[PDB]
């Protein structure tokens, strides 16, 4: 599987994107904006903050609908290049201990840095808790060299790999759009990859540090 049960609200910037059901994660950036992957775009999104078990109302949730989605202008869905989107909330969230914003990088993270990847539902179900309670995995950023050698021809300047390569700990589709956080900065977004109790195919993440100027200009103008 990989990871473990996080504990409710221990990842306070984690959001669930719901359109009738949970279909993507994302990260709260400030009280009115969320970042997620552009392959998560859809009409009629609601943002669910303060969630642990997404099938039970536990008492700390905020359900706010999305008023505007902005997919990155150069997003390529064939190659998942520039796989990032911004979501504006109809109303601002009440920030508190369990619902918090995550900070944007001022610089890119080095390989070997340690990160926390978060999301619901790898696929599975029974490992420790629920495709319903939030799961966590700590993984090192991999070397550009290893990332590319795992996916020859497919990795761009806007992607990095993390995980363990050799049948270690990964995600599995479920977690798309969720955050990769390292040194208390949002450094990636769960994008794509190839297999979960598999073998040596690391996860592939959007490299948030390349988009900070777009994110701040876009959010300030919208």
């Amino acid at each position: 599987v990989g990871g473990y049960t996080c504990g409710a609200n221990t990842v306070p910037y984690q959001v669930s994107l719901n359109s009738g059901y949970h279909f993507c994660g994302g990260s709260l950036i400030n009280s009115q904006w969320v970042v997620s992957a552009a392959h998560c775009y859809k009409s009629g999104i609601q943002v669910r903050l303060g969630e642990d078990n997404i099938n039970v109302v536990e008492g700390n949730e905020q359900f706010i609908s999305a008023s505007k989605s902005i997919v990155h202008p150069s997003y390529n869905s064939n190659t998942l290049n520039n796989d990032i989107m911004l979501i504006k909330l109809k109303s601002a969230a009440s920030l508190n201990s369990r619902v918090a914003s995550i900070s944007l990088p001022t610089s890119c993270a080095s390989a070997g840095t340690q990160c926390l990847i978060s999301g619901w539902g790898n696929t599975k179900s029974s490992g420790t808790s629920y495709p319903d309670v939030l799961k966590c995995l700590k993984a090192p950023i991999l070397s550009d060299s290893s990332c590319k050698s795992a996916y020859p021809g497919q990795i761009t300047s806007n992607m990095f790999c993390a995980g363990y390569l050799e049948g270690g700990k990964d995600s599995c589709q479920g977690d798309s759009g969720g955050p990769v956080v390292c040194s208390g900065k949002l450094q990636g977004i769960v994008s794509w990859g190839s297999g979960c109790a598999q073998k040596n195919k690391p996860g592939v993440y959007t490299k948030v540090c390349n988009y900070v100027s777009w994110i701040k200009q876009t959010i300030a103008s919208n």
